[PDB]
This record gives structure tokens, sequence and C-alpha cells, in this order.
RNA sequence: ACUGAAACUGUAGUAGAACCAAUCGGGGUCGUCAAUA
């Protein structure tokens, strides 16, 4: 099912930064292959998840692990990275 | 003889400190004017 889209609509002055600056400016934003500003879908999944993952604590009721953080684990896939031990 | 997965370039930081829009000045007072025939 692709043919969602999202739309952001910036409603202040916006900064995906590259972590570094250039010359006189201390911090420069990322530009597309257009040489224009956009968001990653990197910087874009991840604050969507993250939000979701707020609707989710809310949900389990602070438990920070449970049945609606395993949603999110389902609809963003697991953080292999993070999680540490025998995990099967 | 078969695409790895998953991961927010973010986090903290007041474009600010200093600098008088100011210095001097009575709202006053007296001699003509004009050039020809």
């Amino acid at each position: 099912m692709r043919g969602i889209e999202i739309t952001i609509t910036m409603q202040s002055d916006w900064h995906v930064g590259t972590g570094m600056g250039r010359g006189e400016l201390d911090s420069v934003v990322q530009r597309d292959g257009d040489n224009l500003p956009y968001i990653p879908g990197k910087t874009l999944t991840g604050i969507l998840r993250d939000s979701c993952e707020q609707v989710a604590l809310g949900l389990d009721n602070g438990q920070t692990r449970g049945l609606w953080h395993g949603w999110i684990n389902f609809i963003f896939g697991d953080q292999p990275a993070l999680a540490q031990g025998a995990i099967e």
C-alpha cells in the first residue's frame, strides 16, 4: 500500500541540521539533490516513531514495555541495537 | 544460489554590553528713500 502521503506544513522556521556549519555559518541545513531544503525520511520516521511511542506510553499507562509498545515495534519495527541479552 | 533489519544530527547557549540627540542663540528693533537736468 503505497500512495499514502504525509504532508508536513512548517509553521515556524525550521532546521534539519547536518551536525556542522560551513565557514561563516555555524549550523547549515540539509539540502536535497536539487539544493533545496527537505526533511529526510530518516528524520521523518524518527519524529513520527517518537510520537507514536508517546501515544503508546499513554495507552500502556506508562508501562515502557507492554501491549501497545509492541504495536510500535510492529508498525515501526524492533530496535535491536538497543536490546541486549538473548532476544530470541 | 537471493536487497539485512532497526537508529530524529540532535542536545545546551537571550544578538548583546556601553553611549543624554545634544551644544550656541533676549522674538528683537530707526533713519530716509530715489537720480536726474
